[PDB]
C-alpha cells in the first residue's frame, strides 16, 4: 500500500505579481537589516508540487486544499496513512498539489514594517483572523462540541494534535488573485480535473468558468455556494434566527453557463442534520449550506449541466468528517472518486 | 534521471506548544467570524516530509532550508531540475525535508487581532522584516549588484522570477523554539545526518549539541558562527569600517564539545573576495563570515574534532552561488556530499 513509483516529481512557483518600495538600492550600503528602499517584492505567487506515475492514464488531478490548510492534507492523514496524492499516483494519474497564495509555501505578502504594509500601501490587512482548535472541531464535524465524537466516527482518533497542527491563518489576499494563480496553473498543465475542498470549492468553480482546460470538478464539502448574478434563491437563516450562511458568490450568466459543460460532483460527509439544530451552530450552518449547494447544482442542471451531489452515507460510508479524504475510510472515499473519473472517461487517454 | 521508487512517502507535524484565549467556547454561538474566546491555538509546530527508498542504506538525511525558504529548495531547482531530495533517494538514503516553524507549512503564530498578538500577549512581532529581490541577489552572490551576474555563475539564468518567488518573511519565533522542534524530530527519527543552509547552519550546530542522534553535519554557506562562551576570537569589522558580521552564537563549553564528536563540513561557493571589498557590502560580509567560520571549525578541531571547510572552487567547481544545491552543477555538488557521507561511514547500514 505504501510503495509508489514516480517517473518524475518536482515543484515550482507560478503566478503572482511584483510591488516596489521607493528609492534606489545601493549595494555598498548595509543590506541587513533589510529595507524597503529600492525594493522589488514578489507577492501572491503559488507553490505547486507534482508527482507523475510511469505511463499515466487519463487527466492530471489538481488537489486544492481547503481554508487555512496546505497540500499536506493530500499527502498523508493525521495518523500517517497515505493521502490522495499517493493513492492517485498509484491509480496512474499525474497528481498536482498546491499551496495557494497566502498559505503554506505560497507567498505571504509582508515587508519591512507592520504586517502586510508596504510603506503607505496595505497589501494585506495587519489584523488577522484564525480558527481555534474548538472552532475547527465543530466546523469539521468531528462532533457537536469540542472533545466529543459522533457515533461511528471515521476521524483518526488519537491524532488530534497532528490534525489541528496542519491549520493556520490566511492573509487577506483577494480571491481574484487566488483564482488567477490557479487559472495560470491550469493553462500550464493542460486538460485536468480540479479536486477542491471547503473554502476552495467556490474558487474552483470560478477557475472552471475562466479555464476550459478544467474538464471536471469534484468538490469535498464546499463552503460557499455560487449562482448566476441576480438569481440567488431564497435561503433561510439559521435556526438561531440571526445568522446566515456565507453570502453566495454571484457571476454573470455567460460565465455560470460554462459550468454546465463539464461533470461536477459535490461530496458531503456524515452528521449534517436534516432539521434545524439551534444548539449547534456549525451543524445548522452545514444543513443550510448543503441546501444552498443543492439549489446551485439544480441551476447548473437546468442549463444543461452534469452536476450531482453525493452524500457519502447514501453510498454506504458512515461517519465521515468534513475531511473525508483523510478519514479512516479514505481508501473507500478514493474509490468513489475513481468511479467518477471512470464514468466520465477522465481516467483514459 | 528523474525516476524514483519509494517504499513509502508522507508528511507530518511535530513539535510546538499551545496558547489559550480567555473565556470559554459555546458551540451554540456563531463560530464565524472566528474568536479568541475559549480558544486553544497550536503554535510553532514544524512540517516534515519524508521519502524512503527501497533497501535504504546508511543514515537518513534531514535537509534544513536557509532563511526565508522552505523544503522546496531541496525538491527542485528554479529551472525545474531535480533537487537533492530526488538525488539522494536515488542514492538510497531516506530523505527528510522540513519547513521549520514560521516558514512554509510550519506554523505562523497569529490569531484574531493584529498580527502575532493574542489579546495583550505578543507571541511574535506585528512589525515584520523581509528581503527584497535586490537584497537577496547580492546576499546569494548571483553577482555584485542586482541584475548583474558573475561571469562564471552557476545560477540558472532566465529563472530569476521562479527563484525569488520561493523566498519570504519569517515571524519572530525564538530560535530556541525552532531548535526544540528539530531536536524532537531527531529524537523521533533516530541516528541521522543534518544538511543545513545559511540561516539554519547555526541552528543545526545547536541541535547537534542537544541530540546525540545527529551523527554528522554538512552546512552550505552557514550565516552565523558559533563559539564557546567567552571564547569568541577577534573578528574584524567589514571594509566600510562600520559594519560587523552577525554576532557569533556562544554556548557553554560542555555543549560545544559535543561538536567534536561527529564529522562536520562547511561548504562555500565561489566569488567570495579574499580581500576587503568596500563597494559590495554582502561580498565583504561573506569574506569576514567565512573567516569567522574558519576559526569556529579550528576551535572544534582543538577539542579533538573533525571539522572541515570545503571551498567548492578547490574541488574544481567554479561559480557557485550561496545555494550550490540548486545551481546548474548541483549534481556535482551532490557528488561531493555523497563522498563525505561515504568516507564517514554514513552510507552504510
Ligand atoms: C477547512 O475549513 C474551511 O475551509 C471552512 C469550512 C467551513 C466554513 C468556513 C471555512 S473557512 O474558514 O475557510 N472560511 C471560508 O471558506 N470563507 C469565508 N467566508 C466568509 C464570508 N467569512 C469567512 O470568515 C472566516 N470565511
Ligand atoms: C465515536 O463514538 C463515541 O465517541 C462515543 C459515544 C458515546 C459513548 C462513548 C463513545 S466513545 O467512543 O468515546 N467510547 C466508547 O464507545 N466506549 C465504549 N467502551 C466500552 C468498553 N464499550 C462500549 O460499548 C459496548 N463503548
Ligand atoms: C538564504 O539566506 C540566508 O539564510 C541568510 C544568508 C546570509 C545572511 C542572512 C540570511 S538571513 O536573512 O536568513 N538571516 C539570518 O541568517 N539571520 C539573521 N541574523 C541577524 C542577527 N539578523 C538578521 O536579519 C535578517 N538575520
Amino acid at each position: 500500500k505504501r510503495k509508489v513509483v514516480l517517473a518524475e516529481q518536482g515543484s515550482f512557483y507560478i503566478g503572482g505579481r511584483t510591488v516596489t518600495g521607493p528609492g534606489k538600492f545601493d549595494p555598498s550600503k548595509p543590506v541587513i537589516p533589510y529595507s524597503n528602499e529600492g525594493a522589488t517584492f514578489y507577492i501572491n505567487q503559488m507553490y505547486v508540487n507534482f508527482q507523475a506515475p510511469v505511463r499515466p492514464r487519463g487527466l492530471p488531478l489538481v488537489f486544492w486544499h481547503g481554508g487555512g490548510l496546505t497540500g499536506h492534507i493530500w499527502e498523508s492523514t493525521p495518523d500517517g496513512r497515505p493521502g490522495f496524492q499517493t493513492l492517485f499516483v498509484q491509480d496512474r494519474h499525474t497528481v498536482y498539489t498546491i499551496d495557494q497564495p497566502g498559505r503554506g509555501r505560497g507567498n505571504i505578502p509582508t515587508f519591512n514594517g507592520p504586517f502586510g504594509q508596504l510603506e503607505e500601501e496595505s497589501i494585506v490587512n495587519t489584523v488577522t483572523g484564525n480558527s481555534s482548535k474548538e472552532g475547527a472541531w465543530v466546523r469539521d464535524r468531528l462532533g457537536p462540541a469540542p472533545g466529543q465524537f459522533f457515533e461511528n466516527s471515521q476521524f483518526p482518533r488519537g491524532y488530534e494534535d497532528n490534525y489541528f497542527k496542519e491549520m493556520g491563518f490566511s492573509p487577506s489576499i483577494s480571491s481574484d488573485e487566488i483564482v488567477d494563480a490557479v487559472v495560470k496553473l491550469v493553462t500550464h498543465i493542460g486538460p485536468c480535473v480540479l479536486v477542491t475542498h471547503a473554502a476552495s470549492g467556490v474558487l474552483g468553480m470560478r477557475v472552471a468558468t475562466h479555464a476550459k482546460n478544467v474538464r471536471g470538478i469534484v468538490a469535498y464539502e464546499p463552503a460557499t455556494s455560487i449562482f448566476p448574478k441576480g438569481k440567488v434563491p431564497e435561503i433561510p437563516p439559521l435556526a438561531d434566527k440571526k445568522s446566515q450562511i456565507f453570502p453566495p458568490f454571484e457571476i454573470q450568466e455567460s460565465y455560470f453557463k460554462k459550468l454546465a459543460k463539464i461533470p461536477i460532483q459535490f461530496v458531503f460527509g456524515d452528521n449534517i442534520p436534516k432539521n434545524p439544530k439551534s444548539a449547534y451552530w456549525f451543524l445548522d450552518w452545514w444543513r443550510v449550506t448543503r441546501y444552498a449547494h443543492s439549489l446551485s447544482l439544480e441551476a447548473i442542471n437546468k442549463l444543461g449541466g452534469q452536476a450531482s451531489l453525493l452524500d457519502l452515507p447514501t453510498a454506504g460510508l458512515r461517519g465521515n468528517t468534513a475531511f473525508p479524504f483523510t478519514d479512516r475510510n479514505n481508501v473507500q472515499v478514493a474509490s468513489l472518486l475513481s468511479d467518477f473519473l471512470g464514468k466520465h472517461g477522465l481516467d483514459q487517454n
